[PDB]
């Protein structure tokens, strides 16, 4: 009967484990959370280049080669794949290389080398720029000013003003790529008091930890401010599942912090007192050796460390009890009147609070027993508050009945705080005066040997007073102090999945505390701030980086594009979910939540430089067509600069244009063929990768025609390659153009853009940056923190804490 | 633990008995209450002290 129930909860609890991302080590998630490192300082030591001026060969009418060759300024590393559709997902792969090849802060003195032509000790800017200038220099044929000029092009250290600028050849493309690189930097000037500001507001007027700063700083550090804002993803309200872990996480996390106690009670001298009094071998009771079970000295630190971690994480907590044994249940009156009680789950609130009344309060008064159905508005101490006659235990129960996390907002942080009655301590002082009436009223009808080891069973708490007073001003000053190192809000809902609190555990510690006080050492209260906003740094770097690419996939009009890809990347960067353990209910919502927000303004103005320049790179490249226009008529071939004779369309002006990848999505070939068998002049638009003919008996051939008919043998349009003509004094058969009498024609010509040339004045312009910095990525690194003397500390009020002794 | 908005139960049908099988039927209803009767001594609690 046990092993089969033992186990049908096991497969219950695991169809509902199995919907949180949780790891299924537990105490595995404190391990990932430490290892998070703030950023990566990126600094680039070559400038951000994509064009770089090469040499081409130049034709003139009647086209030969030129002894003269012009510069040009095709594009490197030209990987551009064919088709309209991929070659616009190349440009989110493009921005995404440069976001993340976006250097934080730019030096610009050690990117600089020598002008080895000029005649004063001039500098450029890259090891790339002097090799250009190194070029126009030994032309013939520039200008005799740009000779003279670049001998001249002088840097201008400024040391003293802390600036710099050194000329530079960059594309125009790329001087907005690197001006935006160099202007917007993320550095920001650090004093000594921007230290003494980053220490949280409790701490730094906390009489306790003595701050002191002792390094100096100097005026040329900087640092980086981290991206610190609140949840603008509502993970609290929806998310069910996804919210269990980020309290489970910030639990794990805050009970590695909450400081352990030192000089207990002795368990061994304990327990004999609580078994003299108790009187257990006398009953007639069914639990005499599991009352005193689970009192050591190990369950008063794991009740310590679960009441304060699942108090600043805010996460529920069941309670676990045996309504047999009262002394877990007399010891349950201190919980609730101290862990403010929404913080339970309520099932287990109203089945310890009903408890409590149905075999202790209740029998006390003599009234009769509580019937209580579950479905009601009214918590069992909230029932009893206005029925029970008493008025020193009636007054307790209006606290145990408003006790709750009463919410105040400070340093832009949202925490759940305490009353001052109880981070005082003197709630304590109102329970023993309904404690102590509580073990006078006599029990009815209740035996005489259970009514006297349940009346000595409460003065084992009643007698307590002044080591219990002083717990209460520990156990909310511990909670007081950390609290004042989170950054993320304190949301409380009720999560799904609640740490278990044994209240065998919760006696022993009211009975096991003695008045030797604990205080998280600043060494432990500046790792615990660290590391939760390097969490919250590392929340906010990733909705700011997977807006950047729903938002930048859908600008690009990108489909056949999996939003679930990018949110499964957002969840694993992350590092507390798993991917595979969380619903897809609450992935569809994780991406819906990120359409709407607004991208970050550093990664918008760059993505704005890349869809204003989506067309120039794409145009300016060889391998790559845009467009083909057929016209079924003997047209002639524009003469051409750079091609020479070359069938070229600059504008498709007067065509009906078939957009190629809206022919391949669909299948509909319909009009294409029907345009094909009969003889109408179309143009298709796209992205085609040419071929490049060089004979002129090729073009008397006409093979410019023969090759768009392979659309209607095999539907398929990416293989498509349009010819390329291409007649030149170095192409074979150029007999047969200047010796005859004769226009050479083409039928259909293709649509491309030639490249620009190099301009030397829309080339040069400085770059003025900054010389020196040092950035300081620590800054609890610069504060010297050593606290007081434990036994002198201080709650709010000045009076100490733990004043027994 | 509480549950979430997205779980189900399936509910059975327990709804009284549509044959009347204590009418008229005195050997099926014989063997459906020595059924009833060995389940109900093996769970009524034994004495102590």
């Amino acid at each position: 009967l046990k092993t089969k129930e033992e186990h049908q909860k096991e497969v219950q609890y695991e169809i509902l484990q199995k919907t949180i991302p949780t790891f299924e080590p537990k105490e595995s998630i404190l391990k990932k959370l430490e290892d998070i490192k703030p950023e990566q300082v990126k600094k680039q030591t070559k400038l951000f280049r994509i064009f770089e001026p090469r040499q081409l060969p130049v034709y003139r009418a009647n086209g030969e080669k030129e002894l003269r060759n012009r510069w040009y300024w095709k594009l490197k590393r030209d990987t551009l794949p064919d088709g309209d559709y991929d070659v616009r997902e190349y440009f989110l792969n493009l921005y995404d290389q440069v976001l993340t090849e976006m250097p934080d802060y730019l030096l610009l003195k050690d990117m600089a080398v020598e002008n080895k032509n000029s005649r004063d000790a001039g500098k450029v800017v890259d090891s790339e720029t002097a090799a250009i200038c190194d070029a126009i220099f030994q032309d013939e044929e520039t200008e005799g000013v740009v000779r003279r000029f670049i001998a001249e092009m002088r840097q201008r250290v400024q040391a003293d003003r802390n600036v710099v600028n050194y000329p530079s050849i960059l594309h125009p493309i790329d001087h907005a790529f690197n001006e935006y690189f160099l202007q917007h930097q993320l550095v920001e000037p650090l004093n000594n008091d921007i230290i003494f500001n980053y220490i949280p507001e409790r701490i730094r007027n906390d009489v306790n930890y003595i701050l002191n700063m002792d390094r100096n700083l100097p005026s040329t550090a900087r640092y980086i401010r981290p991206n610190l804002l609140q949840d603008r993803l509502n993970l609290h309200d929806n998310f069910e599942s996804l919210w269990d872990t980020i309290t489970t996480s910030n639990y794990i996390l805050a009970r590695s912090v909450v400081p352990d106690l030192k000089e207990l009670v002795s368990t061994e001298a304990q327990i004999q007192k609580m078994s003299q009094d108790l009187q257990l071998e006398a009953l007639t009771i069914q639990s005499e050796t599991q009352f005193l079970t689970g009192i050591n000295s190990q369950a008063a630190n794991d009740c310590f460390k679960t009441l304060i971690a699942a108090m600043l994480s805010q996460r529920t907590m069941s309670l676990d009890f045996v309504t047999t044994n009262y002394m877990s249940l007399i010891s349950g009156m201190w919980l609730l009147t101290v862990v403010p009680n929404d913080m339970f789950i309520r099932e287990s609130l109203v089945a310890c609070q009903l408890a409590i009344i149905n075999t202790i309060i209740y029998p006390a008064f003599g009234m009769q027993r509580m019937h209580y159905r579950n479905g009601d508005p009214q918590t069992p101490f909230q029932i009893a508050e206005q029925q029970i006659q008493n008025f020193q235990v009636a007054n307790w129960l209006h606290f145990v009945n408003n006790n709750q996390f009463r919410q105040v907002v400070i340093d832009g942080v949202l925490n759940q705080v305490l009353n001052d009655n109880i981070r005082n301590g003197h709630v304590v002082n109102q329970l023993m005066e309904a404690l102590m009436q509580l073990s006078r009223q006599q029990f009815p009808t209740m035996p005489v040997d259970y009514k006297r080891s349940i009346q000595r069973g409460i003065l084992l708490l009643s007698n307590r007073l002044g080591q219990l007073v002083d717990l209460t001003r520990l156990l909310a000053y511990n909670y007081e102090t950390l609290m004042a190192c989170i950054t993320m809000n304190m949301q409380h809902v009720q999560t799904l999945t609640t740490e278990k609190l044994q209240l065998t555990s919760v006696t022993s510690l009211c009975m096991l505390i003695g008045n030797a006080t604990v205080i998280p050492s600043p060494q432990t209260l500046f790792h615990y701030y660290n590391v939760n906003v390097n969490f919250h740094s590392n929340y906010n770097e990733r909705i700011n980086d997977a807006v950047a690419i729903i938002t930048a996939a859908n600008r690009l009009n990108l489909y056949q594009k999996k939003m679930k890809s990018i949110v499964e990347d957002f969840l694993k960067r992350l590092q507390i979910f798993d991917i595979s353990r969380v619903p897809d209910d609450q992935m569809y919502r994780l991406r819906d939540r990120l359409r709407l927000l607004p991208v970050e303004i550093r990664r918008l103005d760059i993505f704005n430089l890349i869809l204003m320049n989506m067309e120039q790179i794409e145009r300016a490249s060889d391998k790559i067509a845009q467009g083909v226009i057929i016209a079924y008529r003997d047209m002639q071939l524009e003469r051409d600069e750079m091609y020479g004779y070359v069938n070229i369309a600059r504008n498709l002006d007067g065509f009906q244009q078939i957009n190629l990848e809206e022919l391949m999505r669909t299948g509909d070939y319909a009009q294409i063929t029907n345009m094909l068998l009969n003889n109408q002049p179309v143009a298709l638009v796209g992205a085609l990768p040419f071929i490049t003919d060089s004979s002129v008996i090729s073009l008397v051939a006409k093979l410019d025609a023969t090759v768009f008919a392979q659309i209607v043998k095999l539907r398929k349009v990416d293989t498509l390659k349009p010819i390329l003509y291409k007649i030149n004094s170095d192409s074979n058969d150029f007999y047969l153009v200047a010796n005859y009498d004769w226009v050479p024609t083409s039928t259909t010509k293709v649509y491309k853009q030639i490249p620009q040339q190099f301009d030397f004045r829309a080339s040069m312009h400085m770059l003025t940056s900054n010389l020196t910095f040092t950035v300081y990525s620590d800054l609890l690194a610069f504060v010297s923190a050593d606290t007081v003397e434990p036994i002198n500390a201080v709650a709010f009020d000045n009076m100490r804490i733990m004043n027994e002794l």
